[PDB]
């Protein structure tokens, strides 16, 4: 890697102009290199752990030996990035003086003060420390980030290593939990990681301040120190407001996170609450919701103003009310021009860093509060790292306090089936988990040779995030007939056709979480497949079905005929095998009888069994309201047109004061033309967050009302999370931190044109100059605006499943500990470390290069500014703009640039406008052939079918052909479709939600064609079979409409058998109905929705195949709804089981992908006869 262009980053040239052709990979990316590979840095930071284990007072570690490790740690490279931090802040120092040396010389008509003579001389040194100044502060950002990425995996290795010596007994999911350790890397690393991008700063900043004081100070003197403390101790007020700022943040998730969560609840089952109509009261909630996240961010607006205003309008209050002091308060020195200028130099330098110490101060408090987080989390309890037999042993579930099982001795050598049975909780899957090691064992041995002289599954299920195949891999090689000895041989291809992809679907997260019927038995299925010697299955028929569990019987039919030599020790509860077992369970509450013979054994206790133009019109054009906008636009044009103005005087008025109306008179008409700005300032901060609030108060209201009138068809299509993610993300984007970057960016790109345009009017030869210049400075940025997006990108599709690999770590924890899969996961964990490391590092190159490339470009302007410059003596204070503006010209296309680069990320949150807006169709009611129908109750059940010809999407298949069908009122119609082709096909169509290419369907009489669904569809009832429990309060999940009763509401739901069985409600009939359906049944969840259905008075309750009912005598129970709760209307008996067609009033058995037969009467026909099959 080679030396000046490691100065100045040469070796990404190639890398960009490979980037404007190419779109940019992961194998674009790189390899990392030799020290930045994470696991050499890990190995750094664990000698020194082992360096101060020779120191050892109290060494947990604990915080003071942690910070005494790091500090030996990393710190040489981090003094040099202090060093260069430093020098170059000298020579920031230095341009300053080169200003004052010209215009003191240029007030006029071998030795160095002869070679101190010249402007040609001096701004030439001026030039040539310039680079320096500009190239250095890009060294010591560079080096500084590459610390902190050093940092990274350096920590998380350390952090998921303890993780593999964790213990998992309360602490595990009570104090911490997968969450808590989970922010722990997703904050407390980035808070380190950010404090190293500042430890520097804060050992060198007051430097800068200092050294800017005393260098003021030899330029004014008393008054250099009156002036100057404004902007000193001002910048704390930063420190005030942002901590409010922070608060306003811990107010903002504390009301936005629930208010998502209510709308991933209100997106997830859209389909059920279009299909009950109630997209009003359940949009509603969140609209008052947002009301109030509106009135907090409110408040967010009121903090981010002040912090804009104070970081621009303290500059001209300061200068002012310095030179005011200098003017009236004292009087006695002549003000020079050169002082005039260059005093303005230090106050354009010194502000950047003065409010970056409120975020120094910060991070450095928060970061000193992280590593306490880290540090108490470190020091917790290791899993103490030290035939299958047991030599009584002494095991407690508990840590050194209480026991939970003494004396326990077992056995089992190999080639052995054996269960353990008895009363859940003591051994829930317990006592096998006191065979892991994963509980004190107080006494005792046991023998393997796992440790020194392995596979499981847990009772809970403990699934990854991959493909479903992937996930039945588990860190295995492929052998796909094998493979097909498993999935098969487990049979999940019917939950495998349920996935949309199969063996390519995506489990885990991002995915219908099935029962562990699926799940669990994914992960036997895994178990099975892993190839191992032992296994320990534990209780799968409590995550089995009924048929499942026979099939379970299979497949530990399959298992010991796998069972070639095993050592497969399952633990059950039912009866199943208790015929079938080779040796015998044992708990009681601890140690029961033994294994061997249930002939001598209490048996009879178990015998009772580019760019984006138009988007942001779309933002504001369509948007932003006109008044506002055009306010948007005039205050930022006027308040930088007086600003630089205000320079403009602040030369020329002291060109007559080096010469000499009164000039006394014309500081206090400049005084208050610095006070205009300063007037203006707030107005200025006023408006963007006033803009965006308004921008974001409509903009969520109008994609709330886009989702609410969608087709169902298209949420089938759609992904959901693809849905919240513009929910989630990018209403947050353009809530909290999208106008921020446009304030920052026109207070940015005016000053950019502006400065020119001053030396423009200074110099009329500049702009043949700037013609081949801009070129270049467009044309870096044209090349720059594809990389930094592309890295952009890459970083946010990065981080994501590196975070993903911890909560995996997390929750399955026990089983990688069970195959001890550690290295195989260590490794794992680097192979994620490694591509945030190397994309931070591609990230943060273009983030140097970008700058330093252009920031050459903004010194040579420097020069020919001041070369041209030169003739103002062939006045002399109108040179003092050229150089105020030449040295800042670099901060503005440090910010107008990167922002501009950063705008587009912030678009392309917006570009969702058109998944929202332009996505919209399906105007629910409105059409209403009638005015007047009070036939939306009705009291006739004679449905019809007027030869409906319905399409599915009209797309690619239809569901029906030409149906001319009717019903009767009464005629519970048992529903008898195809297995493959039409079975929900007629419900969700009977309420119009799909294509029907041909036929009406009347109902009471009148076809539904024009008809309000709105009114149609919410006046009939239909108790589908998804688990329906909206979240909230119990009289809101039983009743949240018009005309809610509590007597009604009381009484068919206790006789539903709910409001009786609720009887003992937390607030009885106006209760809360919590967690959305976690605390009450499976059962009368779907009760409460038959009472909803009670609720409608027109009770032809369409119900759905309810294939998961788990008591049967509860569907016997909605089977007597049917008969005495049902007032004999049409029920449509949509049956995956046809067991409940044991009521037939008067079916169809319309099946065959086709319309089969009318089944009335005694149709115990070729299906109801293969019903027994």
């Amino acid at each position: 890697v080679n030396l000046l262009s490691k100065g100045t980053y040469w070796w990404m040239n190639a890398f960009i102009k490979t980037a404007h052709k190419k779109p940019i990979d992961l194998r674009a990316i790189a390899k990392l290199p030799i020290a930045m590979r994470a696991l050499t840095n890990y190995q750094r930071l664990c000698v020194a752990f082992d360096a101060q284990a020779r120191k050892d007072t109290q060494s947990p570690q604990g915080a003071r030996a942690i910070w005494r490790a790091l500090c030996h740690a990393f710190g040489r490279r981090l003094i040099l990035s202090s060093t260069f931090r430093i020098l170059a802040d000298l020579l920031g120092f230095a341009g300053p003086l080169c200003i004052f040396g010209i215009v003191d010389h240029l007030g006029k008509e071998v030795s160095s003060q002869e070679f101190l003579g010249n402007a040609y001389v001096l701004a030439v040194l001026l030039f040539l420390a310039l680079l320096l100044q500009r190239t250095f502060l890009q060294a010591s950002y560079y080096v500084a980030i590459e610390t902190g990425i050093n940092l990274r995996g350096a920590i998380q290795t350390k952090i998921y290593n303890k993780i593999m010596h964790m213990s998992t007994s309360n602490l595990s999911m009570g104090e911490m939990t997968a969450g808590q350790i989970c922010n722990l890397v997703a904050i407390d690393t980035n808070q380190l990681m950010w404090f190293f991008f500042l430890c520097p700063n804060l050992w060198t900043m007051p430097v800068q301040i200092i050294v800017g004081v005393i260098l003021l100070y030899y330029i004014l003197g008393v008054s250099a120190l009156i002036g100057a403390a404004v902007i000193i101790l001002l910048a704390p007020v930063q420190y005030f407001v942002a901590t409010k700022l922070s608060q306003a943040q811990r107010t903002t998730l504390e009301h936005s996170n629930e208010r998502l969560k209510q709308t991933n609840e209100m997106l997830r089952g859209m389909k059920l609450l279009k299909l009950y109509a109630w997209e009003s009261i359940f949009c509603s909630r969140v609209e008052v919701t947002r009301r109030k996240e509106m009135t907090s961010l409110r408040a967010f607006a009121v903090y981010t103003s002040i912090s804009i205003f104070m970081n621009t309008a303290i500059p001209i209050a300061a200068v002012l009310i310095t030179f005011v002091g200098h003017v009236s308060f004292f009087k006695e020195s002549d003000l020079s021009p050169s002082v005039a200028f260059a005093s303005l130099s230090l106050f354009h330098i010194l502000v950047t860093p003065l409010f970056l110490l409120s975020s120094v101060v910060r991070s450095t408090v928060k970061a000193l509060v992280s590593v306490q987080k880290l540090s108490e989390f470190l020091s917790s309890a290791e899993i103490r790292e030290e035939c299958v037999q047991i030599i009584g042993g002494f095991f407690t579930w508990t840590p050194d306090g209480i026991p939970t099982l003494s004396n326990i001795t077992i056995r089992i050598p190999r080639g052995q089936l054996t269960m353990i049975v008895g009363q859940v909780g003591c051994g829930k899957s317990s006592l096998l988990l006191a065979t892991l090691g994963e509980m004190q064992k107080v006494s005792g041995a046991v023998f393997w040779n796992s440790n020194l002289p392995v596979a499981y599954a847990s009772q809970k299920p403990w699934l990854l995030n991959a493909t479903v195949e992937e996930n039945i891999t588990f860190e295995s090689p492929f052998n796909k007939q094998r493979y097909k000895m498993v999935i098969e041989a487990c049979s999940l291809q019917p939950d495998i056709d349920i996935l949309p992809h199969g063996d390519q679907t995506q489990i885990g997260e991002r995915g219908i979480n099935l029962s562990g019927g699926q799940r669990q038995r994914i992960s036997v299925a895994r178990a099975l497949y892993q190839q191992t010697n032992v296994v320990f299955l534990d209780d799968p028929f409590s995550a089995l079905d009924v048929h499942l569990s026979d099939h379970l019987m299979q497949a530990g039919i399959l298992e010991l005929l796998r069972d070639d030599k095993r050592t497969v020790v399952l633990v059950t509860h039912k009866l199943q095998y208790l015929p079938h077992a080779d040796w015998i369970i044992a708990m009681k509450d601890g140690t029961i009888q033994r294994e061997g013979t249930l002939k001598d054994f209490q048996r009879s206790e178990c015998q009772l069994f580019a760019k984006i133009p138009w988007r942001a019109c779309t933002k504001y054009l369509s948007s932003a309201g006109i008044l506002l906008l055009s306010l948007l636009v005039f205050s930022q044009l006027l308040k930088h047109m007086v600003l630089v103005a205000i320079d403009y005087w602040l030369a020329k008025w002291t060109d007559s004061a080096l010469v000499l109306l009164d000039q006394s008179v014309y500081a206090m008409v400049f005084t208050l033309l610095c006070s205009l700005g300063i007037v203006l300032c707030l107005v200025t901060s006023v408006t963007v967050e006033w803009t965006g609030l308004k921008v974001a108060k409509r903009l969520h209201r109008s994609l709330l009302n886009r989702i609410i009138l969608a087709p169902m068809r298209f949420f089938e299509t759609t992904p959901l999370g693809s849905i919240l993610n513009r929910f989630s993300s990018d209403c947050n984007t353009i809530d909290q931190h999208i106008p921020s970057t446009l304030e920052c960016l026109s207070r940015s790109t005016l000053l950019c044109v502006s400065a020119l345009t001053v030396i423009s009017y200074v110099t009329p030869v500049f702009l043949v100059a700037l013609l081949p210049l801009a070129v270049v400075c467009y044309f870096i940025q044209k090349y720059f605006r594809v990389a930094s997006r592309d890295l952009q990108q890459l970083d946010d599709t990065t981080q994501l499943p590196l975070v993903s690999h911890f909560a995996e770590t997390v929750e399955g924890l026990t089983t990688i500990r069970a195959f001890r899969y550690e290295a195989r996961f260590q490794q794992k964990l680097l192979e994620y470390t490694d591509s945030n490391n190397i994309a931070s590092l591609f990230l943060t190159a273009a983030n140097r290069w970008l700058e330093v490339c252009m920031e050459y470009i903004g010194a040579c302007v420097v020069l020919i500014a001041a070369a041209t410059s030169i003739s103002n003596s062939l006045s002399a204070g109108l040179v003092g703009l050229g150089l105020t503006y030449a040295l800042m010209v670099s901060n503005y296309l440090n910010w107008m640039v990167r922002n501009l680069a950063d705008m587009e990320i912030q678009l392309g949150a917006v570009k969702r406008i058109h998944a929202l807006l332009k996505t919209e169709a399906e105007s629910y009611e409105g059409l209403l052939a009638p005015s007047l129908i009070p036939k939306n109750w009705p009291d006739q059940g004679k449905i019809q079918i007027q030869n409906l010809s319905v399409r599915y999407d009209s797309s690619l298949k239809p569901v029906l052909k030409h149906v001319n069908t009717l019903i009767s009122p009464g005629q519970k119609i048992g529903i008898c479709g195809r297995t493959g082709s039409g079975k929900s096909s007629f419900s969700l169509a009977f309420f119009r939600m799909v294509d029907m290419f041909e036929g009406r369907i009347i109902i009471d009489g009148i076809d539904i064609a024009k008809l309000p669904l709105h009114t149609l569809r919410s006046r009939l009832s239909i108790i589908l079979q998804d688990p329906v429990l909206f979240s909230g309060t119990i009289r809101f999940n039983l009743d949240p409409e018009k005309k809610c009763s509590d007597s009604t509401l009381w009484e068919a739901l206790e006789i539903a058998q709910l409001k009786l069985v609720v009887k003992a409600l937390p607030g009885g009939l106006d209760a809360i109905i919590t967690e959305g359906g976690e605390n009450f049944s499976q059962g009368q969840r779907q009760l409460f929705c038959l009472a909803r259905a009670f609720v409608r008075k027109t009770s032809i309750f369409i119900m759905d195949e309810a294939t998961a009912s788990i008591d049967m005598a509860t569907e016997n129970i909605l089977q007597k709804v049917v008969m005495t709760a049902f007032a004999d209307r049409t029920v449509v008996t949509i049956a995956h089981r046809v067991h409940t067609i044991l009521s037939a009033d008067l079916v169809m058995v319309l099946k065959r992908g086709a319309i089969l037969e009318f089944d009335k009467p005694e149709t115990l026909l070729s299906q109801k006869d293969s019903v027994f099959a």
